[PDB]
RNA sequence: GGGGGCCGGGCCACCCCUCCCACGGCGCGACCGCUCGGGGCGGACUGUCCCCAGUGCGCCCCGGGCGGGUCGCGCCGUCG
């Protein structure tokens, strides 16, 4: 440590971007998605009556 | 006493040609910024119609409606 305490940055290495976690929901896909919901909802009423 | 005046010049009045600028209108042309649809590819997500049905996104062409943006062009109007 005495001798040569620089540090040396580990060499970057480029790489191609990727994602790993899910991106937020758009508010059209969440107005689509409760619309989905209640359809379906009068729909199994429909089938189960 | 009362008058006309005395020679050139410049501008305007009229005719023809006629440049620039300003302002308004009408059209076009191109940038730039918005917007509603058609298709192609990828990618993600949703729905108790599920080998079913949707919804954004990235990207790729085509079409349409505009901005009291910007520039350029032409025409019209101004006792400019």
């Amino acid at each position: 440590i005495r001798e040569n305490p620089v540090y040396e940055k580990k060499p970057k290495k480029e790489v191609k971007k990727k994602r790993w976690n899910r991106p937020k929901m758009s508010l059209a896909q969440k107005k689509d998605r409760v619309a989905q919901k209640k359809a379906s909802f009068l729909r199994a009423q429909e089938r189960a009556a």
